[PDB]
């Protein structure tokens, strides 16, 4: 017999994928896994990825909740309201779960269910240790009035200061619901058996140690998460390119920028001379609402770059593309999942964080030597950054010998961690044993 | 929970694989899938593919119908005869199918079964939109008094006129069953929820609009279909790995054999003349692998010896989609069956078109419009006239040297890539059908 565990992401591709990856890592290491999904999904992509995952992993079981009656936050509240639907589902499981992994946002709401069933519950953090360090200190931080206006930096104990320019404004307003969501779930970490984070110690040593010293001693640096597998099968344009010559661009699972800004970047691509594969979601937040068809970049750019660039509109297999030998650079939005994959695959990064914790994730990218970053660009829409400025960075990414060498080291280190003797691997095996 | 759907192909690799591809496509996308096959299969390959497919996809399920005791056509007739055998099978099935996809030929014969079962039914059309418009217009066309052979062209409504030389004589002749098959099924096209075609709008914008106008507004352009999972043998791989990129010509004249030995020899001589490196997949053919006793009594020893350095000839079946995908492949000499054209368009391989039978000549007309391939219309149906080595050799040289073609094929590939994107019509249409297909 082998232990049964369930994994439960609330919303977003950024949350969902790591959990699907965690579930596959658990299945590979000897556990029976159930993935719990809340329906209907806000986007086609999470729903499509869930269907795709189940076909790829027949052994993993699908548990679904139908939800009773800005969008991702609303979905988080929908799950919190409908969290009681999990109770009949957990009791029904053929072999009971010895563990469940639930998303950080629903830990408070799920706290009673964990108590009634006496079920050990852990959590997988999808953001950086440094941003998570700030999240844990937020309640103590909000006790003092010192972050309201005259604050250049916030000092989280045991790590160097976080400048206030990299902290999302909603996090610093007590009235805002975002603070309430973080403040409740942070208290809810006390009942967890462990808190899994998708980072490793040598990538973030001060931050991992800062969490342990600041009230999170069950933190487990389990990163990087392994790739979801796929049946082997655009390879051809990529296949036809010389190694290290192609720059991959993604601004996330959602659109980041204004058309004028994107066009400013695009001109920059041309000036740089990089061959590129670019994945564009100019649909803002939802797959379903995105109906634009390269109306964002204009026809002339496609005509001019037709030989040396491919623009994929919508979803792409980003991790799999990153793996390809042709790729030589990544222009990332600095979401922790993408940043970690760049670290894993040793791809040099030009960091362009637009919203949320991505500015702090960019700080980590710069600190480890994984990529180049300009703090002055700021949050999306604050400033217009011109072709000439962007191009200079693109040209640097190409030419920085040191960066390429440092990136290789990040990759070596990332590899060591998922090896048998590795800390991340040791820690997961240690947890599975705890059964 | 998942919708349970079934895919039913009747006969021939050209039909079977596309259904197998659709079935796999449905499975990745949240469907519980069964494949219905008729036994005994006409060819070994058909049998080989089915058995292999199930091993590759354990989750997909096999439903077999045992059959009471030209061949491919005969087999289809047999299937229509044994069509009742389904009724126990559909009844047997748990969970019940949300929808079923059945091949174009037996649409009428399955019509009763669909109605009784109150089961929504679909077709996958394995031919081009351009040929299909001709098939949907055929019933009206026969009604037209002037017999088709006398007229130089036939005008389908809203379509570029189709030249009669491009239309198989069997289609224009009333006595022939083939006419009875096309006309019957077309009429059964009204009971279906949708008709799915392995093409996309860019590839054929006029033909798809015409189908919508001409009484098939439930057509869905679902192309190109996705590639099936593979065995990945490390045996037919080595010569291809050795060669430089884009320097190898791949030749395949179909699932089945196409041409006379004299004709094949004409082409084989031409091939030496071009100077292309090549991979030729050869089949004696007629219709059946089982009956193909002869091996390289078609080409002779001398040719093989001379070209040994730069050529490989494979006799029998090969995994063509995998080969075309290879870095080494630089051109495709094709019979222009639709499944093959799409793979070339989808994979961006330049085509010299040589269609010998059936809708293949119409398909070649599409390859030409698209800029995917080079075609000579004058060559005619297979066996009509011998085409000389020099004439073939000239076309082969052009394939090598045409820079512009290279540009267009690349453009064709991009267009294919787009249809496979998440927001693309082919994906949207398919996802929508699966969503709507709940109950
Ligand atoms: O076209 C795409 C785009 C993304 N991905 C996958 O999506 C993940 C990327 O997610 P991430 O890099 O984390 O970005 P987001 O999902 O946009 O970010 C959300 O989650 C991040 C990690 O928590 C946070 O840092 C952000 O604030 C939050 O908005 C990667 O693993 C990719 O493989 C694709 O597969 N294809
Ligand atoms: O060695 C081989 C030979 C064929 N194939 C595959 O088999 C299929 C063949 O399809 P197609 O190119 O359309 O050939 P046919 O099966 O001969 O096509 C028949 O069916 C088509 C669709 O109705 C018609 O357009 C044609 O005229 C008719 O001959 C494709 O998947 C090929 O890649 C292989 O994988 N390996």
């Amino acid at each position: 017999q082998r232990p049964h565990v369930a994994v439960f992401p609330c919303a977003g591709m950024g949350h969902l994928l790591p959990y699907l990856r965690l579930a596959a890592m658990l299945h590979s290491r000897g556990c029976a896994v159930s993935v719990i999904s809340a329906h209907p999904t806000i986007s086609d992509a999470e729903s499509r990825s869930l269907s795709s995952f189940f076909s790829l992993y027949p052994q993993i079981r699908s548990l679904e909740i139908q939800l009773l009656p800005d969008p991702f936050f609303i979905q988080r509240e929908s799950i919190g309201n409908s969290i009681h639907l999990l109770r009949p589902l957990l009791a029904s499981l053929s072999p009971p779960l010895s563990a469940i992994f639930v998303d950080f946002p629903v830990l408070t709401e799920f706290s009673p269910i964990a108590a009634d069933f006496s079920l050990p519950t852990y959590t997988l953090i999808v953001t950086s240790a440094r941003f998570f360090s700030l999240m844990a200190h937020l309640p103590r931080l909000l006790e003092q009035e010192d972050d309201i206006s005259k604050k250049s930096e916030v000092c989280v104990p045991h790590l160097d200061p976080i400048q206030v320019s990299s902290i999302p404004p909603q996090m610093l307003d007590r009235r805002h619901f975002f603070v309430e969501t973080i403040t409740s779930n942070v208290a809810s970490l006390s009942y967890l058996k462990g808190v899994l984070i998708n980072t490793f110690t040598w990538l973030e040593p001060e931050a991992v140690e800062a969490l342990k010293r600041n009230g999170v001693d069950h933190i487990l640096p389990i990163g990087p998460l392994e790739a979801i597998k796929a049946e082997e099968s655009d390879l051809p344009w990529l296949e036809e390119q010389a190694p290290k010559s192609v720059l991959f661009i993604s601004f996330g699972s959602r659109g980041a920028h204004t058309k004028e800004q994107l066009r400013e970047f695009a001109a920059a691509l041309e000036k740089s001379g990089w061959r590129f594969l670019w994945v564009l979601k100019s649909g803002k937040v939802d797959r379903e609402d995105k109906e634009e068809t390269e109306d964002i970049l204009g026809s002339s750019f496609l005509e001019r770059t037709k030989n040396r660039g491919v623009v994929i509109k919508g979803w792409a297999d980003q991790e799999r593309i990153l793996a390809h030998s042709a790729i030589g650079g990544f222009v990332s939005h600095c979401g922790w999942n993408s940043v970690v994959e760049a670290a894993k695959l040793g791809v040099p990064v030009l960091a362009w964080p637009p919203h949320g914790d991505q500015r702090v994730n960019a700080e980590v990218v710069e600190k480890v030597g994984l990529g180049l970053w300009v703090r002055g660009w700021g949050w999306a829409g604050e400033r217009l950054i011109g072709r000439d400025e962007i191009a200079e960075k693109l040209i640097e990414l190409r030419n920085d010998e040191r960066l390429r060498e440092r990136v290789k080291e990040v990759r070596e280190k990332a590899r060591e961690e998922r090896e048998s003797g590795g800390i991340s691997e040791t820690l997961i095996r240690d947890l599975i044993h705890s059964l």
